[PDB]
């Protein structure tokens, strides 16, 4: 005989599995008393969550709207039909120039199905070297020819770079290297460029070799969606993006495509159309996915919500403000940043004229509860270990942090790199001298105690931390 | 000044978005007042749903346990490295002999990751074709030559077909085909196929021509591990899967891989040593995916620890009684299945002695709030429109169904095919003149209400039916 | 100062380099005395190589008449066009209906520029496997899986088979397979297949899977144009070809193919015309080749010409008559050949029922200047060695031969397969064993005295025997 | 029946094809009537062409000596063998340390074949863009990207350029774009290039890039043979070269490729040894071609001879100094050639500073029996067409001329582009109106009047002019 639906299928987590429940506690104690300056990361609603975790998960859905592969999903549409409109609204799409896919499972896949629906196998790909700023999705092969992104491996990718002096993408280079290589395919956007994109450029540039082009707009979507960031429909004829980063979304992706009659153009029919959507549709499904996850459309329906506001659009200055205002205070303390400021959510701090590498620095500040991630400076390949790091506003401003919050984070960073230079003078800049600083340490210890007390005292998002299992 | 944390943060769903509140309700509803007969679905745990909807989701931790591109992962690979020792346990696995992969989001990013791990661009591969129960993702292309799975589209498909005339896998034939195309990848597994699989001919054959064997065993994952179906493990090189539908988890994939010496092969160096955990890891991150979904590696930890246990193996049994008995039942009212009976969780009915398609019961069906779905019959590819249904056990066998419900259930569907050939008699086979009768038929009202009598007086995992908004 | 004109420039080969002329002198005897059964080889007439070897070296055509890269090409287009017409003429073409391009360099590159045309990389081909009788450009690949041709490189191939115990193609098997693997292009023609094509059921099977039909009639060139064979261009889109062979031409290639309207089918808009013309003249050139060979050309339009002659039939029906005649006289000493006859111009001799490899006899036959070569029987790859050989009549065809004298060379053959099986009986049957029955060998000496004899006893065009340095 | 052998098989081509005859005669007494200065033609002798009209048309040889498919090949092997090592005597290669197949059909083929051996389809390549002075098989795409050759068609090719206002090979933006695209083949040689190759700067880059080198030596393979040229295979991997052009042979390729032990090379495992060999000639044979064409190869070897003589180098010698004449006669009446000067065979005319595009130069001079090419000038390819005109010295050097006759050549040309000039000053820039005077012009009759006067003074290798059928 069965054990009953109640038993196996009602009880709760904390009843059911006692070690995943103690698991996500002291993450979720983590996550409190921590400084998260990681720039992909965000803390997301409790909304968000309580529709991700739902019995949404629990149907098949394949399909669209409207043209599904089975029965059952009179609900399921209507979500999704929610989702898509809202996704609409809030980066202030007219309907009939633009529709959505939201089934994406991740940015990843997305961007996948945006290559697999506009191009062939082989054909050509520009996005924004690794090094200077972009993202594995968009090309990644190293100096011995390893395909590393499987869009080079599928595809043929060059990468354009930023200026090596001044921290700008080289927009000339650009054009020079697109007109010798001719891609299919030009993507924008990237995961650690500190400074706005010049959409109209790159459509001029696009024009001229013939190429589609595609914003990537994952780490920036909550500061377009705002208002707060130049707006990439303006100019790119598909827009792929995550749905968490800076938008603070669940784990999903969503492909924007053009729809309707194309701009005039050269030597091309009049009365043409934008053929995108069935592509882009297919290659989702069912040439990519199966199944969408209902529970993440369903939480993203939410997010979009949530993000059309006048609330996020002053989070999303605020973040911005954050932003500058920590890079400001790095640089009136002699420190230098890529650009020397920012015009979004993240600052690159050139970490060579204090003769560290970002390695250095990310691994002692993780062991004082600060999170940010090492980073190439003005586009470099050639130095043995990245000479920057990233560090990103959105994590910390979604627990109510402002300017001033965000100096005192400014002054624990300035605390962890003069702790880091301490190390290297007494030990070496040898990685296995340099460790020997890292253990029995009482400056980092100290540092790591100011660091917590620090995050600890504000809110957060999501969950309650007055009912959480680990308050301390 | 920014909105409070409190107000956009920490306030619940219900307040925050009351339509989304509202059809989540609806949906709700729905799952436990139907007959859900469709054999990849499934009705997950609340405890696999409380993990799901967790702050697991704000953490980046790309990489693997050990090897992450960012630090603050020490609950991450915690939690990871439980998730992965748990799935090694819930299919017998020595982790001295296989590794897994926890992190693709699905089903399918897990065979595209296993094929870019395992093959070039272009590579051959052989699946079970989809008229004959395969998979979309195991190869897809058209009689007019159009590619449809990716699979198709980035490397080179062959499908190999079920006999014409008995319903089982024709592995003369797949050995014939393979011989001549000469295969990189040879799958096994399938989405609509009634009996067990011979992975010993499987190896026979991928070792004739020296093909790696990858076994998908996403719709029978849950009988492979309650020891309910025979193992592929113990003749496959790689085995993918789903760890939703018979599985009972959050939706998510698996690739589990061979590790360490490998068995004796001709031309083999001695000492040899399988080679797949690099390259499937690495496919999986930096190739393919992104950031884990940590919270569907939580959920997926709990769903493994719950299929590890007596309980489920009773489950298991019972899905497979249930889809014998249901089986039965149709046989016993002069039906056809295909192959006479089932070994594991579904039935394939066969409706062209009955002069009906299978989209006129599939449609009939979801109107009286019976959901199964359309399938094609005996590998046929040729006909206008599929003629059978497939039918699962899973999901209403989790909500505490036995032999005897599924014989109620037996009964409905042939209410259901009774009143579709009495639609076709009075209006005819064409589509647009069957629709007429879907629409003021008394007799399907009652049906409807007949079968959502039925549903609702069971229980329902997952959420708390008295607590539901639209009773 | 230069070394005069006249000297380097002007002066015979004789004198030039004796060394290279005396090699010659020597082939020219070989060909004369013996008897040349490879099925591919011919003798071409003195007029094709007066053509041949002339001032047409010395110019630069790139392009195609009316439409070249370069100017001076005002006798060359002249020659071009003659050459084009007098094929369309010698196959029966009407031109409204069919164009050709004469400027391959040979056979493979008229098969490979056919599949640029028509084919993006990768795209699926079928031919007849070569251990059936196919030829290795139409796809070969090793059960290994090592790709052997640049077909099966640069394409996708699947051969089909011919029957295993009759040695007819297996129609109903090619069908099946091409309906599984549906390839853009299905090929028939072959190397080693002696009997006619069902061409109207190649059509049938292309249309049922939408693939285009390619006939590569090479081998049965001279037949076809004879009317000997039947007409490939009935039903197949593209028709390519050798030049010498059975067309008794110099070494070149053709691409034939359809031009203007279409005939009826299914979703083709009325009016439709074929659309090959351009795309395989730009895939001969400029995409493939360089400068034509106009001394090829122009040598073409020779052969041509004399193909389209009472005496050319005339020659096709006797090449066919003296294949008939020496697979009776084998079949009449008891021998087995593959299908127990031919309806072409060559012979399948199955071996196997001998005791002997198809290596074995090729050795001794060479040595005693009878040059054919081994061959699979009945499809066979599994076997060690070829259990064959495969004999051709148009090379002493050419020569005058008629059929009481290809009996003769049947005796001749029969002799061979007798010294063959004294030389297994004494020396054994592992090849590096039986090798020593092959030297100071009396009877093998003998039997090369009396295959010479016999084959000095003919004429021999394309040179004077009555002048050439190597008389007896 | 059949017509006797001597009827269609030894009567002379003049009885056989009265019509063919009477054209390859009209075309002897043009190329002896005309000033032929396009760079890549060149006459060659009597006896090459004596070899290559000869009964080795009549011989298949599929393999390669001492490893042939079949029989029969006695001479057609001591030919082959022969015609190889007078290939690696006249390169000055070890054959210890070098191999060469002399099999494939021209210089398109031999560039294939080397692919196909070194690579996998879409490996990278890069070459000398066409507009820069390169060869459609180092690869071409248009700014549409069209695939024109097959070189782009089945692999990735980037082209490099010669710097704009200079006209020498940018080796700096080479290296740039190389270490960018990380070609598996870097190309060099060209088409029209006037200066000679730094082959030690390319294995420099090759080397950083991990790629392998190839030189294409077509045009200067006989400077190169005269050690008149720096010698490719002190550097490159692989040498592929046309046997035609200055080389002055049959048209034909060959192939080189290092053997035996690699030089020391960081990371290169001790003992390593090149792997070439195998590879290059299964791609000749079985992958691409067919039977060899053995009369090329015969008249292949004869040219080889030649070349290797103090003669040749003697021609080699005027040939560049013929270049340099007529270039430095242009310079002194005023006009401009590309790096002001010649090191090799040919010339370019930069014909901007005149308002003329080389398209109206080409063809008044084609008018008046003076055959040269219009050419694209430093690199542009932004012209609606080409500023310039490519001259070369190999086929009047070879019927004699020495720097005096160039002068004259260069008067001639300079007497055509005033002509030219004048028919645009009267009716205009637009080609439609230029053709106007073209027809009935009577100083453009008379310059064609003195152009084949003062060619038919002088002497012509390969026929005897004192024979040919259409005299004076």
């Amino acid at each position: 005989a069965m054990e009953p639906v109640s038993s196996w299928g009602n009880t709760s987590l904390v009843s059911v599995d006692p070690e995943i429940h103690d698991l996500i506690e002291k993450e979720k104690r983590r996550q409190c008393r921590g400084i998260e300056l990681i720039a992909s990361e965000n803390f997301t609603s409790f909304a968000v969550i309580e529709a991700l975790g739902s019995a949404l998960t629990n149907k098949y859905s394949e399909g669209i709207p409207g043209n599904r592969y089975y029965g059952g999903n009179e609900f399921i549409d209507e979500i999704e039909n929610l989702c898509r409109s809202r996704a609409l609204e809030a980066f202030h799409c007219d309907p009939a120039a633009w529709g959505v896919n939201v089934q994406p499972y991740s940015g990843s896949p997305a961007n996948f199905a945006a290559y697999t629906a506009l191009l062939q196998p082989h054909d050509r790909i520009m996005g924004l070297d690794l090094p200077s700023g972009g993202h594995l999705t968009h090309g990644y092969y190293t100096s011995g020819g390893k395909k590393i992104s499987a869009t080079s491996i599928y595809f043929e990718s060059l990468p354009y770079k930023v200026n090596f002096t001044t921290g700008y993408i080289d927009y000339d280079k650009l054009e020079e290297k697109a007109l010798d290589f001719r891609p299919k395919l030009l993507i924008c956007g990237g995961s650690a460029y500190p400074r706005d994109w010049d959409y109209a450029r790159f459509r001029a540039i696009a024009d001229k070799v013939g190429a589609l082009l595609l914003c990537d707009m994952a780490h920036i979507s909550g500061l377009v969606a705002a208002q707060e960031a130049a707006n990439p429909f303006e100019y790119c004829d598909v827009v792929t993006t995550t749905t968490h980063k800076s938008l603070r979304g669940p784990r999903a992706g969503m492909i924007f495509y053009r729809k309707g009659p194309k701009p005039p153009k050269k030597g091309q029919p009049e009365g043409a159309v934008y053929d995108f959507e069935d592509k882009i549709n297919f290659a989702v499904f069912p040439a990519l996915q199966g199944g969408p996850h209902n529970h993440q459309i369903g939480a993203l329906a939410v997010a979009l919500k949530q993000a059309n506001t006048p609330g996020f659009k002053v989070y999303a200055k605020q973040v911005k403000a954050n932003a500058v205002a920590l890079g400001n205070y790095l640089m009136s303390k002699g420190y230098q940043i890529v650009t020397n400021g920012t015009e979004n959510h993240l600052v690159l701090w050139d970490l060579r004229p204090l003769g560290l590498t970002g390695n250095k620095v990310e691994k002692l500040c993780d062991l004082c509860s600060i999170t940010l991630n090492k980073n190439a400076v003005f586009g470099d390949s050639s130095a043995l270990a990245p000479g920057g790091v990233r560090i990103g506003a959105p994590a910390m401003t979604s627990r109510g942090l402002v300017e001033k919050d965000f100096e005192q984070i400014g002054e624990f960073l300035s605390r962890a790199v003069t702790l880091t230079l301490d190390i290297q003078k007494t030990y070496g800049k040898l990685l296995k001298d340099f460790n020997k600083g890292l253990v029995n340490n009482k400056d980092l210890d100290q540092l790591k105690a100011d660091v917590e007390k620090f995050s600890a005292s504000y809110e957060m998002p999501g969950f309650l931390m007055s009912e959480m299992k680990y308050k301390d």
